[PDB]
C-alpha cells in the first residue's frame, strides 16, 4: 500500500479480501487522482481461471449493456502484475453484508428491500437472459453505489440510513453459462438451493433460491440456516418449509441423508432442539400480518419452493405485487 500497478494506480485501501485474493482501493494518477477499486487475484490456477471467466463474462455484458442498466458492476480494464490478474472496477460503496453488520444487524426498512429487490431480481434476470447463473448470490455480492448516511436518531441509539439504496451485482467468477460445465457443489452455503445440496442438477433457478434467502436476510438481519452441515440444513428447510417433495427424495443419491423415504433427523437430538429453536414455519417469522408483508412473504415462499422446476422465474417474480409501489 502506497505500492504502484500499472504505473498509475496506488494502492490507498483494502476494501475486500477472499478465496480469490484482495480487491482494493486505488488512486488513478493518470485520471487526476480519481479512485477505482482493483481486484487483484492470487496467483493460482483456479483463481486465475476463474479471473479470465469473470473478464469474459463481464466483457460480453459490458458490450450488451454498456450503461449497466441490469445492474451488474463495470469493469473498466484489467491487465497483470508479478502474475497476479488485476480487475479494474467503478468504485462502488459497502456491500449490504457490510452495511447491516455496521448497523448492528438492525434489518432494512421493507421500502429499501423492495427497491434493492427489484434491482437483483433485474440483475440477475438479465443475465438468466444471457443464459448465464451467477451461483453466488448472497449480501456480501450485492454492493451499494455509495453507501452514504443521515446520522438519525432511535428510541429502540444513532443509526445510519440509505438515502439511495441502489445495489450492483459483483462477483462473476463463478457464473456458468448454461452449454458448460456445472461444478456439483455451487454456492455459500447458506444460500445454497436444495437441488444443489442433493445432487441433482442445477441451472438458473438455484439462483433464485439465493435470492430468497438473500431477501429474508435483509429483512430478519439474520440467516434462517444458521447451519454447516449438510442434513441439518435440509432440517431446517423442513422446519420452515414442509417436507422435501418425495420425487427429489427418490432421485437424489444422497442416500445418507435418507432412512426409508424421509429424512434422517431426529427433531428431540441436541441438533434437533437447535433447529426446532432457531427456525420455524417461515410465515411465523413475519413481524407483521400487513399486506405489504404478506406480499413479500408470498414472494420468499414462491422463491424457496422446492422443486427447481416448479419454482418462480425472475420474469415472473418481477411482476410480483410486491413491486408495485415502485411506479
Ligand atoms: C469490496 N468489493 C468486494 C468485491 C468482490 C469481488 N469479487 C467477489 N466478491 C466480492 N465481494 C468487489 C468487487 C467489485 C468492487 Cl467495485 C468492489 Cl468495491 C468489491
Amino acid at each position: 500500500s502506497g505500492d504502484v500497478l500499472s504505473a498509475r494506480y496506488e494502492i490507498v485501501d483494502t476494501l475486500g479480501e477472499g478465496a480469490f485474493g484482495k480487491v482494493v482501493e486505488c488512486i488513478d494518477h493518470k485520471a487526476g487522482g480519481r479512485h477505482v477499486a482493483v481486484k487483484i487475484v492470487k496467483n493460482v490456477d483456479r483463481y486465475c481461471e476463474a479471473a479470465r471467466s469473470e473478464i469474459q463474462v463481464l466483457e460480453h455484458l459490458n458490450t450488451t449493456d454498456p450503461n449497466s442498466t441490469f445492474r451488474c458492476v463495470q469493469m473498466l480494464e484489467w491487465f497483470e502484475h508479478h502474475g497476479h490478474i488485476c480487475i479494474v472496477f467503478e468504485l462502488l460503496g459497502l456491500s449490504t453484508y457490510d452495511f447491516i453488520k455496521e448497523n448492528g444487524f438492525l434489518p432494512f426498512r421493507l421500502d429499501h428491500i423492495r427497491k434493492m429487490a427489484y434491482q437483483i431480481c433485474k440483475s440477475v434476470n438479465f443475465l438468466h437472459s444471457n443464459k448465464l447463473t451467477h451461483t453466488d448470490l448472497k449480501p456480501e455480492n450485492i454492493l451499494f453505489v455509495q453507501s452514504d448516511y443521515t446520522e438519525a436518531y432511535n428510541p429502540k441509539r444513532d443509526e445510519r440510513t440509505l438515502i439511495n439504496p441502489d445495489i450492483k451485482v459483483v462477483d462473476f467468477g463463478s457464473a456458468t453459462y448454461d452449454d458448460e460445465h456445472h461444478s456439483t457443489l455451487v454456492s455459500t452455503r447458506h444460500y445454497r438451493a436444495p437441488e444443489v445440496i442433493l445432487a441433482l442438477g442445477w441451472s438458473q433457478p438455484c439462483d433464485v433460491w439465493s435470492i430468497g434467502c438473500i431477501l429474508i436476510e435483509y429483512y430478519l438481519g439474520f440467516t434462517v440456516f444458521p447451519t454447516h452441515d449438510s442434513k441439518e440444513h435440509l432440517a431446517m428447510m423442513e422446519r420452515i418449509l414442509g417436507p422435501l417433495p418425495k420425487h427429489m427424495i427418490q432421485k437424489t443419491r444422497k442416500r445418507k441423508y435418507f432412512h426409508h423415504d424421509r429424512l434422517d433427523w431426529d427433531e428431540h437430538s441436541s441438533a434437533g432442539r437447535y433447529v426446532s429453536r432457531r427456525c420455524k414455519p417461515l410465515k411465523e417469522f413475519m413481524l407483521s400480518q400487513d399486506v405489504e408483508h404478506e406480499r413479500l412473504f408470498d414472494l420468499i415462499q414462491k422463491m424457496l419452493e422446492y422443486d427447481p422446476a416448479k419454482r418462480i422465474t425472475l420474469r415472473e417474480a418481477l411482476k410480483h405485487p410486491f413491486f408495485d409501489l415502485l411506479k
